[PDB]
């Protein structure tokens, strides 16, 4: 993501890194000891999930690596429009929770007030390179009306818009599937937006997680 800075070391215990073929693919969010949430467009064979990570190159004492035994994409995911861009990953081994690995509670209230948020990820930074160190940026939710004006005809009830008019802080390539956190609850997942990235042009678009309470619950319990 662009125009942010490195996250406080203890502030992102829910952040996951998704790899395939040995390279970063996407972000993700631990929401249950057995389950990571991410974007549907992040699905590829042979996913490796890393928890407890801060710097990608380092072999950190806190990190946990796991394969995936079930990837559950939402049945109504529409790849062309990114509608319902959400996927649940069942870890081959339950997360060993610690001071640096812990689930993030979901925002269940679709009408939630809070528009002050942050995003996290190892996606492309403003210089065009990919960071070793996890980045964080504060951004703000826009209203549904303004979201709709920014992308006429293309925004569904399953999407949220967020951005930053001061610097253009925005998610970028490599950040997909990572958390939009508002009021310290999981509010969204990085899904799509402007390319090149930068939210002064238009806001980033996020999967609206509150819409999926029932589906997440049903899936985790099957
Ligand atoms: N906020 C702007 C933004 C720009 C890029 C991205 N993510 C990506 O480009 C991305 C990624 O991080 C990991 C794997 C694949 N992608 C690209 C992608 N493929 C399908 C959907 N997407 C995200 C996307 C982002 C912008 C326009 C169209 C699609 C997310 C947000």
């Amino acid at each position: 993501l662009v125009h942010g800075g490195p996250c406080d070391k203890t502030s992102h215990p829910y952040q996951a890194a998704l790899y395939t073929s040995g390279h970063l693919l996407c972000g993700g969010v631990l929401i249950h000891p057995l389950w990571v949430l991410t974007a549907a467009h992040c699905k590829k064979p042979n996913l490796q999930v890393f928890l407890g990570k801060h710097n990608l190159g380092q072999q950190e004492s806190s990190q946990e690596q796991s394969s995936v035994v079930r990837a559950v994409i939402h049945p109504d995911y529409d790849a062309a429009s990114h509608d319902q861009d959400i996927m649940l990953l069942r870890l081959a081994r339950p997360a060993k929770l610690s001071e640096l690995i812990q689930p993030l509670p979901l925002e269940r209230d679709c009408s939630a007030q809070t528009t002050s948020c942050h995003i996290l990820g190892w996606g492309k930074t403003a210089d065009g390179d990919f960071p070793d160190t996890i980045q964080c940026a504060y951004i703000h939710l826009v209203s549904r009306e303004e979201c709709e004006h920014a992308y006429p005809g293309q925004i569904t009830q399953n999407m949220l818009c967020a951005g930053d008019e001061k610097y253009g802080k925005d998610s970028c390539q490599g950040d997909s599937g990572g958390p939009l956190v508002c009021g310290d609850h999981l509010r969204g997942l990085v899904s799509w937006g402007n390319i090149p990235c930068g939210s002064k042009e238009k806001p980033g678009v996020y999967t609206n997680v509150c819409r999926y309470t029932n589906w997440i619950q049903k899936t985790i319990q099957a």
